[PDB]
This record gives C-alpha cells, sequence and structure tokens, in this order.
C-alpha cells in the first residue's frame, strides 16, 4: 500500500508515512501576486543549458523523468536567489485529467493545465543524494503550462511516451535540449520549500517563472495516456499527479520583478 495520488493513498494520506508532510516549509503553495514583495536584491536567474546531456526517460509510476548526465559541470542554474551553483539532474511534469487543473503551484488560486519542474542539486554537497539532506540542497525551476499553441521543443518528449507507457519502463533519450521548454522571460517568484512527493524533504529553493509556456491540447492529451500501473496490471491513467497548495506558514514569497 505505497503512496500515490488516489483516494486511499493520495496527498491527504502521505503524513502517516512522511510526517514532514505537515511541516513548516512544504510545497507547493498558492502564490498571492499582491502579497509577493519585489526584492531588488534578487539577481537575474542564470540558466546555462547549452551543454546539457540528456540520457534517458523513465516512467517511475508517478510521472516521467527526463534524466541528465550530471557527472560533469554542464547544465547549471545559478544567480537569482541562489548562492553557488546547482546542476541539472532531471525534469518532469505534473498534469491534470482536464485542462482546468494539473499545476502544483497556483497563482492567485489559478490552476494551470500542467507544471514543468527542472530539478538541480547544489554542487557544494557533491551529489544528489547528499544534497537532499540539506536545507539549500536543491533548486527546482517551475514553469507553468497552458493549452494553446504547440511547444515545438516539447514534441520529442511527447513522441517517446508511447515507449514508456507503464511504471518501470525506460527509453534512451539522448540529445534533448531543455532550452526548448523555457518561456521568453525569466521573471520569477521564489520561496523556501520542499519536494512535492514523498519523501517531502524540506531541501528546495523554489524558483517559479511568471510566464507560462503554451503547449497544444494534443501534447497534453498524450501525457494523459501514460499509466501509473506496471505492464500487465489494471490500467490506471497517469492523470492528476499534482499535490494541492500547502499552508505558507512563516514564509515570504519574493518577486524578481516589479
Ligand atoms: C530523495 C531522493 C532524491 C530526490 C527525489 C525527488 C526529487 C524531486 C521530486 O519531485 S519535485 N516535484 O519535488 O521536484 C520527487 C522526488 C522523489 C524521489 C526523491 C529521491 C528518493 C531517494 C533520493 O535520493
Ligand atoms: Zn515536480
Amino acid at each position: 500500500h505505497h503512496w500515490g495520488y488516489g483516494k486511499h493513498n493520495g496527498p491527504e494520506h502521505w503524513h502517516k508515512d512522511f510526517p514532514i508532510a505537515k511541516g513548516e516549509r512544504q510545497s507547493p503553495v498558492d502564490i498571492d501576486t499582491h502579497t509577493a514583495k519585489y526584492d531588488p536584491s534578487l539577481k537575474p536567474l542564470s540558466v546555462s543549458y547549452d551543454q546539457a546531456t540528456s540520457l534517458r526517460i523513465l516512467n517511475n509510476g508517478h510521472a516521467f523523468n527526463v534524466e541528465f548526465d550530471d557527472s560533469q559541470d554542464k547544465a547549471v542554474l545559478k544567480g537569482g536567489p541562489l548562492d553557488g551553483t546547482y546542476r541539472l539532474i532531471q525534469f518532469h511534469f505534473h498534469w491534470g485529467s482536464l485542462d482546468g487543473q494539473g499545476s502544483e503551484h497556483t497563482v492567485d488560486k489559478k490552476k494551470y493545465a500542467a507544471e514543468l519542474h527542472l530539478v538541480h542539486w547544489n554542487t557544494k554537497y557533491g551529489d544528489f543524494g547528499k544534497a537532499v539532506q540539506q536545507p539549500d540542497g536543491l533548486a527546482v525551476l517551475g514553469i507553468f503550462l497552458k493549452v494553446g499553441s504547440a511547444k515545438p521543443g516539447l514534441q520529442k518528449v511527447v513522441d517517446v511516451l508511447d515507449s514508456i507507457k507503464t511504471k518501470g519502463k525506460s527509453a534512451d533519450f539522448t540529445n534533448f535540449d531543455p532550452r526548448g521548454l523555457l518561456p521568453e522571460s525569466l521573471d520569477y517568484w521564489t520561496y523556501p520549500g520542499s519536494l512535492t512527493t514523498p519523501p517531502l524533504l524540506e531541501c528546495v529553493t523554489w524558483i517559479v517563472l511568471k510566464e507560462p509556456i503554451s503547449v497544444s491540447s494534443e501534447q497534453v492529451l498524450k501525457f494523459r495516456k501514460l499509466n501509473f500501473n506496471g505492464e500487465g496490471e489494471p490500467e490506471e491513467l497517469m492523470v492528476d499527479n499534482w499535490r494541492p497548495a500547502q499552508p505558507l506558514k512563516n514564509r515570504q514569497i519574493k518577486a524578481s520583478f516589479k
């Protein structure tokens, strides 16, 4: 009886195995745009993905992860609210059963159709596993998806999903350029938070871009054909793999922009 997104194992059950679920810096949150304070001390974000080397795409039973070779200092996030340098290890999405929900963060309670997370680990902790034990171990860049025009840079991801339909399937996925998933503007909100799935570790500096990307209805419909279940198990469509907004508690959301 492992965690998931269903009635019996979903977000409102996670605290039993992961008591930090009710902790002081849980994610995601609602971003109240009027209460978020402009911080002129925040730097422009530095997103350096020119040398990013993707290796593989994996259906892990709760999402699909596009994994990167992080053996060298290549694809790095720095600046913005960050001290030091954070290395890209994977990206994944959260999405809905319908276009009207799917994002984890919300903006003045607005839910987007989906949300992209680019996960980076702080190089001062040597690897991904040690970094998640530290309050500044990860930086996750969050990008909202709305349904409209297709995102050409997403189609290579959409087209491989047929080959990883079920939990535990992986496929070679080399030479994928994540620069094709970024909006024009790097304006952002930032706050200290957590992983949004178990083990819900409070190790993340969240950086959430203001500008959504547009994807087509057909692109997000193909996300919704994936399966939570393994091959030869009862088919459970991989939809609504988002955690709802959690209490902000003693936190401030800062804006990079006026
Ligand atoms: C803690 C973790 C690294 C981070 C992993 C992670 C990262 C992001 C994530 O999603 S999110 N939405 O917080 O970016 C989920 C998970 C669950 C498995 C987690 C892994 C389990 C063992 C390990 O080393
Ligand atoms: Zn995520």
